[PDB]
């Protein structure tokens, strides 16, 4: 059941080499470019299929183009078997190296540059006008080349949605709306099945961060979405900062105090990284955990 066999050629230009995504709503593939030579990511959404999301994803990624941590926009189109997206292809993912640790855990260092590299890009997409919703581990990774190896990057636009309007105003939140994300990096907001804000973007970057440096988090092992919840909604989130720096305090009680309208304040949470990696001589010419320097 898969879209595209192997040695498939989309335009004359781009010669799928293997499927290297999947899931409910599309399949991602690595292809040569035949004109430039370079392998990409090609991303692929059937034509028939429902939801139409890729297109959605294609106009994230164009207002995007001009920041970093986000993969170069290469070409789309669209025919009668299939819509497609052509990018930039990126290196490991950072569930996967988080995996490769030792201990399932970053140092410190390498925590709080990425930490510093991921609140640009949820900055970055805020500013024009969209939630990613779905903020995980496996949805960033890092380059691969000489110019890009020491970035991490920004994946899926998925499940992503405008809160802003054509001008630029707030839209209204509905009522309700039904959490269709990852579990362990959910807001209570999102358990609540609430309309999900910049906030909530941002909770999920606190909970990422938490398990980055601590290797594990209190319900990693559930995976009933209610309960879950109901363990995040009665736990004492500095039960959590115990064993991190006294800046996340700030952090966690900046984010608590937000709702679905109030601008969040990403200098404060900037800071929160650059000041604890100063009061800890880390640079950020410094290595990474998974760098053999
Ligand atoms: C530059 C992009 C990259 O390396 N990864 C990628 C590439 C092509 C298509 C998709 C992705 C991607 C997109 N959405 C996702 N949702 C979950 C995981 C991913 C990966």
């Amino acid at each position: 059941a898969d879209i595209l066999p192997a040695n498939y050629v989309v335009k004359d230009r781009w010669k799928v080499l293997k499927k290297i995504g999947g899931g409910g709503f599309g399949e991602i593939y690595e292809a040569m470019d035949l004109l430039t030579r370079e392998n990409v990511a090609l991303k692929v959404e059937s034509a028939q299929q429902p939801k139409q999301v890729l297109k959605m994803e294609v106009a994230v990624l164009k207002k995007l183009q001009g920041k970093d941590h986000v993969c170069r926009f290469i070409g789309c189109g669209r025919n009668e078997k299939f819509n497609y997206v052509v990018m930039q292809l990126q290196g490991r993912n950072l569930a996967d190296l988080r995996r490769s640790q030792p201990r399932g855990t970053f140092t410190l260092s390498t925590t709080l540059r990425l930490g510093k590299q991921i609140l640009e890009s949820i900055e970055a997409i805020h500013s024009v006008g969209f939630l990613h919703r779905d903020i995980k581990p496996s949805n960033f990774a890092m380059g691969r080349l000489p110019s890009t190896y020491r970035k991490c990057y920004m994946l899926d636009f998925g499940l992503a949605r405008q809160y802003t309007n054509t001008t630029g105003d707030v839209r209204p939140p509905r009522n309700v709306a039904g959490f269709r994300g990852t579990v362990r990096y959910a807001s209570v907001n999102a358990h609540k099945n609430r309309e999900m804000g910049r906030h909530d973007d941002l909770w999920s970057l606190f909970y990422m961060l938490v398990e980055f440096a601590v290797g594990q988090l209190p319900w990693r092992k559930i995976k009933d979405k209610e309960q879950v919840g109901m363990i995040k909604e009665k736990y004492e989130h500095r039960m959590l900062l115990k064993h991190m720096p006294s800046e996340f305090h700030l952090f966690l009680d900046h984010i608590a105090s937000l709702d679905y309208f109030t601008k969040p304040d990403y200098q404060l949470i900037m800071s929160v990284f650059e000041n604890s990696m100063k009061e800890r001589g880390i640079a950020e010419n410094e290595a990474f955990d998974w760098e053999k320097a």
